[PDB]
């Protein structure tokens, strides 16, 4: 786990930004990527959950992963979600983040059908094969995929040949140390915003966080607190950051960061793919100003 | 819901066969099609959950709506599964459905990222309109979908302009009668097979199921039973159903189900795609046998 | 198994009637059992979870369980659910189960802390010691207990020495079925009201049931109509069954029962004890209504 | 209501009830363990709760132990009474006994077994309050074990009860904790899962209770201190040590896992749970004595 210790750090999860007519907005996504660029964040997870993958195609997938390298590579380091449900459709994804040049790949445990823990260690393998050298960060996210890992089963697929990291998608704090305790070297991503500073306490070593992409300073803020035993600013940039969750919970998560964004003057439209509806207009206050009070904090 | 009675039935949930290479096997999606429609299936569900929609590409999916349509189109009733995620990804499909003379479209509640009741309904209705005349088949699959509806959403659901039927997987027989009461002419399909019998009369009129490509007339043979009045008849195939049920349950019921295909000469390769793996070599004699068992009994 | 035969059939979970102080109705009680008997129940399960088991002292359940026996001892099938958390507690019941002459025992699997399947088979174990020649009905009821047995373990379970049949309070129906082809002779109990019909199809030989108190009739002419291959009236029946089933469940069951039977002139107090409310008072209509019906049709 | 009970915040022990061979209580191994915790340096006890194997016991047996208990700690720690029970008739009992006795304040975990809507779990609340007479209540949300999943507002108007001074918040959601401690920021709040206290401490709980600070209270009152201190790495390497622990617990069985420790700590006497807790399995016997020599040498 020591080689893919330059991962370490706090990524953003990449939105995409869709047009009035639901199709990629590419001039968005360019300026989203140089925002979370200048805000300072460590790096980008391209393609993700976050990332609305799940109701693109692999050509439009491709067509995101490529624009970011494009953007972003050698700036910040760049990881591509390349899971799909097929183990195949998977593997062209890894494909193709090798040949855009990302420095590594992720897939998140494929889900709707119940698959053996050999059959989900396969299909690591032949993504980390068709990554040809590009690290695996292993994507637990209980749930929504429905796949429910054993303590033993985590150490197994982390320890494969080719596993870098892990981003650790669950609340359960006592697992969170339990991998940091059996793996002291591996780069362990929290998932969830809103434990962000328990995460780190109890072993995770950075992020992967949609709401990085509106206030990503503020969870290198914690990072900087904790390392500096500073625990009453870690504590309050958590409770402003969870001020800010309850809301997007609220609002729907994904399409209240896009509308955030769209008062930031970064994205042109901030609708997510069907079926995700709009945001409901009478949360609209609420967001413009959210994005006026992040504008003024700044990064 | 009066309208679409033609949909009532017993219907297979066809299988995608692939290849060695695991790209979809057209000589084999032909034979399962006639072999199906021999054994005096009611119809075909097609690229559903049991067909692996959800491991293959749009493209591939409407391949395989086509050349059904080709080996079944007048002779069977069709009815295309065209759920995704995406919205306009499950329109595409049901657009397609119409151009290939289907019978019906269906579409699984999207699944994955939560979403609102009223956007579930909004997903509907955008695919009933794509479908353009062909009625709408709700698919309801709570154990796979995460997707927990009350009574109350799935009677908003079915009676959204263009829903002729409900595919119920779900083993609440309680919830199966009290969808009948509400909508006595609702075409209602049981939807888990090992407890077909026990869901016609909770209220099911037929049933759409994985294992109905092997044994479909036993099915047929318990509706017709419980219309008889013979419960002994009904209960001892309903039985035997559940012998093949707990084998393919410890096979994987997908590739166990290829199998026994492939020892019929259906299939000539029983693999489903990665990352579903292959069946353990340790049953192959069990399903040997079935195969034989069932050839000899039709 | 096949010595059990006689435990086959509809037997109603009696309710324990309190009074406005909480106390027990001894009399409401009496009048109850003889209202269960003159129409025409099998049997009577007794201090189950219908019968508030749970909110009650051993003593209370013990005071409940001889009066029991002193009004329908000969007459009907008696069943004593002796089940508590604690093995002896439960024991405790048994022995007094024994002593009062009833026909069998039964106990709720073990809830609330978990504990291992070997620990839920020498509870069953102890208490059948102590019930001293009386058989057990193994009672599941995963919905409440939060105990999740397989189908090997109810395996096991319903062929220790000393059992004679299985409460089965689970709506799985391949279960059922499971159930009975591999256990032939095994009294079969049918625990879900709502799914009677459909769980006798499936391989259950009978019932224990809290709605059987107010129409067990009902559930008796589904068993003669499914026998004589009416599906139809089986059909109606069950129908007729959910409708009540359906207000019951707005109302609370237990008390919404209670209520019909107080306005059928046998429970002076249709109370549960606290912490369950009393009924609101907007569906009293209805429950009076409902009392009317089942008078005019059992008359 | 909140201010008033600022008195409770603090590490307590979930105390462990002896029991002997014969399943009876073990009176003289209860006030060891109580003198024993006492000793340890532990902010006070928490008596009779889901660690006391309260829901194995009968309401006179409950009051034995809330009795005993009072006369061996009244005056020197804190002591609340867990009185819960499904009953609410029950648990106004427990908590009659429990002013008598003369307990600091009154818990009782959300009613079990049986659905009950949220109007009924705040009228039994109400009532248990009614009959502690005075002493605060500690509202207990345990939803592993009890079922019953409150949604953040039902917390909400849960602890703001006439009465209600304190929750003990046996959930694993990080986010609600500090949405708790966000919404109410003078209530006191107890983390009740052992193996992520420090991470609890940090989202907003400003205390504990736990089985496992009867074999090692003072680690948790370490943790707490060096979070106070801003020593982080001290902090983490004592939840560490806890999670070495309660690996062990887990495997065993938690309840009889630490009492076969206190039993190898002369506490107690017959480190029996009440059936149908079976025995430790004795191929763990080696792990939990070794535990227990490692832990005295550690405390001297
Ligand atoms: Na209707």
């Amino acid at each position: 786990h020591h080689h893919a210790t330059n991962l370490r750090g706090v990524m953003a999860a990449l939105l995409t930004p869709f047009d009035q007519q639901q199709a990629l907005d590419k001039a968005s996504l360019r300026r989203l990527v140089q925002f979370n660029i200048q805000q300072g964040i460590d790096g980008l997870y391209v393609g993700g959950s976050t990332g609305e993958a799940f109701v693109q195609s692999l050509s439009e997938r491709e067509q995101v992963l490529e624009i970011v390298a494009e953007e972003a590579k050698g700036k910040i380091k760049l990881i591509a979600h390349v899971g799909c449900v097929s183990t195949a459709e998977s593997q062209q994804l890894a494909a193709s983040a090798k040949r855009y040049g990302f420095d590594a790949v992720s897939a998140v445990t494929p889900f709707y059908y119940p698959f053996s823990f050999e059959e989900h260690c396969d299909h690591y393998r032949a993504i980390i094969d068709s990554a040809d050298g590009l690290p695996m960060v292993v994507f637990n996210i209980p749930a929504l995929s429905g796949v429910k890992l054993t303590l033993d089963q985590i150490n197994t697929l982390v320890t494969l040949p080719g596993v870098g990291a892990l981003k650790q998608t669950s609340g359960d704090l006592y697992q969170m140390e339990q991998i940091r305790r059996e793996h002291p070297d591996l780069v362990l991503y929290n998932g969830y915003d809103n434990i962000f500073a328990s995460g780190l306490l109890a072993g995770a070593d950075g992020g992967i966080g949609s709401t990085y992409n509106i206030m990503g300073w503020r969870y290198q803020g914690i990072v900087k607190a904790l390392k500096e035993g500073d625990i009453q600013t870690a504590q309050k940039l958590q409770t402003e950051c969870n001020k800010v969750i309850d809301l997007l919970i609220k609002t729907g998560v994904f399409r209240g960061l896009k509308t955030v964004l769209h008062y930031m003057d970064v994205v042109s439209v901030p609708l997510c793919r069907k079926p995700f509806g709009p945001v409901d207009e009478k949360y609209l206050p609420e967001l413009k100003a959210l994005a006026q009070q992040l504008m003024q904090e700044r990064g």
